[PDB]
């Protein structure tokens, strides 16, 4: 059995590697150790201290650097007891201390042992290379364990929701969260992998498309950033539909977000959508003159950042996957070619130049891209030209048609493009799901993919639904943890601040800045500035977790979970509203394309119901929430290591800020204040009984042994709590008993 052979692949990478010998004197140490901070303002490094001697109240030690100090044992973080280095949860650790969970983790880390358990939680850290733990053998090792039987791992927390749902017949969800690049897309993929694999029918298709979706999704959805390679620009969630039986039946998607205006923009060093540069660059040649097709230098929406290229991929080759997938899944090949005439198009409408002189309106000296997309689009040039500069437009009882300016003209195109882009996207997940969903699901385990809190220099309305989805999903679990902690103190016979900011955002009376925000979205000639003075109008003084800058009049701060948040306000009526002038919906509603027309024929994908961007999302929320709420969670936190990208550099400074966001130190403190430590009755004795002259290491009447020792070594009745189980301990309580003599 690779579980105990200690020679396997399975313990070589996932494993704390064992020696022959287990005897607790191995561990013997005369040293005591502090935590500290050599230097005060870094406050998230810290150095071993060895502590020198203790006063009543206080330690005393001694720093890296030979000076001596001196702590309040009140404020001190002692250092762990060396049998802890390594521990599979962090729950197992005594003194739960900051310092003292980051310390395991690296200790972890430093043996690319990836993946630890925080109570509820999987921590899971970047490694920023390739470790083999996702094979099929090592899918085959995990099949039916119990969470303690194995090593920490994705396949393991999917293992167990799998096993629930047969075992309760109630549905499931993980919930995989954290910062971009931190992991969650690599090992939400890993979860769908597994669980089609122990739950598939091959001797299979579905399982197949199943699969194969993601990357279809990858190619349209991702992108290339400054964080990370292949970001996922939406959120999204999967449910894994399953029959009574337990074989995977079916499945469904559904998106959050996409980042539409990285179609037309990018920052610099970054990329567009990949499938802009996989059309380009495996298009066959005969494609390419079908498409007016070129190098993307030629492209004013892909040469701006300065990158075309991922080092170490393959625009062509990802495509023939990409096209793979679609075969598989079921896109007809004029489906296909559909698809990319509109992404060619994209391309085109990109490369159209307004210039002016005339009057102050927009002309069209050249009509080369005019053509090429009008062309690729299926629609009638003039009456596109026309409905980009000559939009008419309502003045109430009349419809006059106004001729743009050149930026205006520029804007609206802009728009058009966004909308043709964000609408195919939609039209790709509802064509897949059409593929997979299935009516008659028995049950369902739920894939959450989705980005922790995001706080950046600059924060846009963007930010404020991401940051909004965050506080309802943390207070979920604080939630549930509650319920399942409390859940334990009965098993074993033992003895709100994200409502307020939640209101601020989401509130209908009295109103939240969501309510306030769709409100102007009525009124045309309502600008940004009469929105922000709008809010502060309500909020500034009047709610705490509000702040109105000292001098900053575009900006307010909104008190996070993750702590606080400074919003820019500049363009939210045009993100709120999303507009598009009708004669562009006409004049693409009479394409000669199939799909084309589709994405403005189609209620369910042409329109958002009459409804704001906020509403929709909002809605879109609640639902995700309701669902949720019906499962049995499991939470993933995805770790960054550093911000370079790379491997074996695990900073202090950037891992604790995570564990500050995404709960797990809170966790950790609250769980800190209880019995933390519950060890199984057994177990104790193993490595404990030769603590006190009495006992045997092995024995029947365990919970009378725990006792015994317990009563050797004189420990305070306070210290610990008896399960009918478990012996429940109080923090450092068994740190001291482990720092006993045989
Ligand atoms: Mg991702």
């Amino acid at each position: 059995n690779p579980i105990h052979d200690r020679t396997s692949d399975y313990h070589k990478y996932l494993k704390v590697k064992q020696g022959d010998s287990d005897l607790f004197k191995l561990t013997v140490s005369d040293k005591r150790y502090i935590w500290y901070n050599p230097d005060p303002d870094e406050r998230d490094s810290y150095e071993c201290g060895e502590i020198v001697s203790e006063t009543s109240d206080s330690f005393t030690f001694k720093t890296v650097d030979g000076q001596d100090r001196q702590v309040k044992k009140d404020d001190a973080n002692q250092r762990n007891p060396i049998k802890f280095d390594g521990v599979e949860d962090m729950s197992e650790l005594s003194y739960l201390n900051e310092p003292a969970v980051f310390h395991n983790l690296r200790v972890r880390y430093n043996q690319d042992l990836i993946y630890t358990y925080s109570g509820l939680f999987l921590v899971a850290v970047n490694p920023f290379k390739r470790i083999p733990i996702y094979t099929q053998e090592m899918v085959d090792i995990f099949k039916g364990r119990r969470r303690n039987e194995v090593a920490p791992h994705i396949f393991a927390i999917s293992d167990v929701a799998y096993r629930s749902m047969l075992d309760d017949r109630q549905n499931q969800s993980l919930l995989i969260t954290g910062e971009s690049g931190a992991g969650k897309t690599e090992n939400t993929k890993k979860v769908i992998q597994y669980l089609a694999s122990v739950a598939g029918r091959n001797q299979g298709v579905l399982e197949q498309q199943i699969l194969q979706a993601n990357p279809i999704l990858e190619a349209f959805g991702n992108a290339k950033t400054t964080r990370n390679n292949n970001s996922s620009r939406f959120g999204k969630f999967i449910e894994i539909q399953f029959n009574n039986a337990g074989f995977i039946s079916g499945a469904s998607i559904q998106s959050y977000l996409l980042e539409k205006s990285r179609v037309v923009f990018q920052s610099e060093t970054e990329r567009n959508y990949h499938i802009f540069y996989q059309l380009l660059a495996g298009a066959t040649a005969e494609e390419k003159k079908a498409l007016h097709l070129a190098g993307p230098e030629s492209f004013n929406y892909l040469n701006q950042s300065g990158c075309v290229d991922i080092k170490g991929v393959s625009d062509e080759d990802e495509f023939k996957i990409t096209r793979q997938a679609m075969d598989i899944v079921g896109f007809s090949q004029e489906e296909q070619m559909s698809i990319f005439k509109i992404i060619a198009g994209i391309l085109h409408l990109g490369n159209i130049k307004f210039e002016k002189g005339a009057g102050e309106g927009a002309v069209l000296k050249d009509k080369t891209a005019l053509n090429a997309a009008s062309t690729v689009f299926g629609v009638n040039p003039s009456v596109l030209e026309k409905a980009l500069m000559e939009p008419r437009i309502l003045a109430g009882r009349d419809l006059v048609a106004q001729h743009l300016n050149v930026e205006k003209s520029s804007s609206s195109r802009d728009a058009l493009v966004k909308a043709l882009y964000g609408r195919l996207f939609l039209w790709l997940v509802k064509k897949i799901n059409n593929v997979l969903c299935s009516e008659r699901a028995a049950y369902f385990i739920g894939v959450l993919d989705i980005s922790g809190f995001e706080i950046f220099k600059v924060n846009s309305f963007e930010q404020l639904c991401i940051n909004y989805t965050n506080e309802k999903l943390q207070q979920f679990f604080n939630h549930h943890m509650f319920k399942v902690e409390q859940e334990e103190y009965l098993k074993e016979k033992i003895n709100l601040d994200s409502q307020a900011t939640i209101d601020l955002i989401d509130g209908r009376q009295p109103p939240g800045i969501l309510a306030l925000l769709d409100e102007q979205s009525v009124f045309p000639n309502a600008t940004d500035n009469t929105l922000i003075t709008k809010l502060h109008s309500h909020f500034s003084k009047k709610n705490a977790k509000y702040e109105e800058p000292r001098f900053s009049k575009t900006e307010f701060g909104v008190t996070h979970y993750a702590g606080q948040v400074m919003y820019e306000i500049q363009d939210w009526l045009e993100k709120n509203k999303d507009p598009l002038q009708q004669d562009l919906e006409l004049c693409f509603k009479d394409s000669s394309d199939n799909v084309v027309t589709k994405l403005f024929n189609d209620p369910n994908i042409a329109s958002r119901a009459f409804i704001t961007v906020a509403a929709q999302y909002k809605e879109q929320l609640a639902s995700l929430m309701a669902t949720l709420e019906t499962t049995n969670p499991h939470f993933v936190r995805c770790i960054i290591p550093n911000n370079k990208q790379l491997p074996a550099k695990l900073e202090d400074k950037v891992v604790l800020d995570q564990l500050r966001c995404n709960g797990v130190l809170e966790g950790i403190r609250i769980t800190r204040k209880g019995f933390p430590n519950r060890i199984i009755y057994a177990d104790f004795v193993k490595r404990y009984y030769l603590l006190a002259p009495n006992v045997p290491r092995d024995a029947e009447d365990s919970q009378k042994a725990t006792d015994a020792v317990l009563k050797h070594l004189n420990i305070d009745p306070e210290q610990y709590r008896f399960g009918i189980t478990k012996i429940f301990f109080r923090a450092g309580q068994l740190a001291r008993i482990e720092e006993a003599r045989e």
